[PDB]
């Protein structure tokens, strides 16, 4: 009898009994769950068996960072974000800059909206990509997915992949059949994943079964990268050497329409809805799970006392020093995917414009943006 008569047992101890002891926690998740709002939604369950419990246990286990907030849930099918929607939507208003239950999303893959971004300064900006998640409707995501599922989604994406061509011909590698050889390349490529370290990840249970149905794709110019059964169904990752982010961002959009046009072939679909964008397993990559980014050397204002104000106003932010930063978009949900990608452009050349004063000596007063 494939029934939730746990859930129901669970229902046997009072609301408050179940409650988790979030005493010490700092994430989006602790912040929001009341013991009102869990009473309300633990009865619930999604048409895939999902719970509240299973939502929040990664949040549960994992008390977080002092000064760093992480989000603390998960989503396990496209219907959690409705189900548990009264959970979620705070968490995403919170974690998206406002972006409200009414608020719509916009989808933009066409490369011929990126106004430049194609002569990007080589000798500041080192390498450029972009990289997405996508998930395929009618199967559970990662936290939750069998076994069945799993292998059912790499042999789709597997069969779409072998059939692209030209400059997107590529080459698949399965985790459990893979060589030390071919391991070793991948790793001097930084092509390869393996079993999750973070226990942010392990502790949602995305993580079972590992390697079975796990795997590598890229193309045979080491230029387009795909992960199949990751942290989502799929992660799709586009770049070279250089600052012509126009060109990485036309390859993103031509593999990523090619990779759909296939799928729908058969009658699949990636999650999305109006409202969300594209949905995948953390709340924090909803809309356009975007990240466009570049290694780019900037040792003066690195160390300048406004570097932290220009970035907040351009909406990029960093991570990685010796001079050079990993820069890339901030947002993800409420701008498009060509917008994103413009404000990593623009925001880029302004960011070169003011190391090159500071190199000659001036000052980068008059060189200050306003709030984007």
């Amino acid at each position: 009898p494939f029934s939730n008569s746990h859930n129901t047992l669970k229902l046997r101890f009072p609301a408050e009994d179940e409650f988790p002891d979030l005493s010490g926690h700092n994430n989006h998740m602790a912040k929001v769950l009341t013991p009102e709002l869990y009473a309300e939604l633990r009865a619930k369950s999604t048409p895939s068996g999902f719970t509240v419990d299973d939502v929040i246990q990664t949040g549960v286990d994992n008390p977080g960072h002092p000064y760093i907030m992480t989000v603390g849930c998960v989503a396990g099918d496209e219907e959690s974000y409705d189900v548990f929607k009264e959970l979620f939507d705070p968490i995403i208003e919170d974690r998206h800059g406002g972006y409200k239950p009414t608020d719509e999303h916009k989808t933009d893959l066409n490369p011929d909206n990126l106004q430049g971004g194609d002569d990007l300064d080589p000798n500041y900006v080192l390498s450029s990509r972009v990289r997405t998640g996508r998930s395929i409707r009618g199967f559970c995501l990662p936290p939750h997915c069998s076994r069945g599922e799993r292998r059912a989604i790499e042999k789709l994406a597997v069969e779409a992949l072998s059939s692209l061509d030209g400059d997107l011909a590529g080459r698949y590698y399965a985790l459990k059949s893979m060589t030390e050889a071919e391991q070793q390349q991948l790793i001097d490529d930084h092509f390869l994943f393996d079993k999750p370290v973070s226990p942010l990840l392990l502790a949602s249970g995305m993580a079972r079964d590992w390697p079975d149905a796990r795997g590598i794709w890229h193309n045979d110019n080491k230029t387009f990268l795909v992960w199949i059964n990751e942290e989502d169904h799929l992660r799709v990752i586009s770049m070279q050497k250089g600052g012509n982010m126009k060109e990485v961002f036309t390859r993103f959009c031509n593999g990523l329409t090619q990779i759909e046009t296939l799928f729908k072939s058969k009658n699949y679909e990636f999650m999305w809805n109006p409202h969300l964008g594209y949905i995948l397993t953390c709340p924090s990559n909803l809309g356009t799970g975007l990240r466009a980014g570049v290694h780019i050397k900037l040792p003066h204002l690195g160390k300048h006392e406004k570097f932290s104000e220009v970035l907040k106003r351009l909406r990029l932010q960093k991570r990685g020093v010796g001079g050079v930063f990993d820069v890339s978009n901030a947002d993800r949900l409420g701008f498009s995917e060509v917008e994103l990608v413009q404000m990593v452009v623009d925001g880029v050349k302004l960011l070169i414009e003011m190391e090159q004063r500071l190199e000659q000596g001036q000052a980068i007063d008059d060189l200050m943006p306003a709030q984007k």
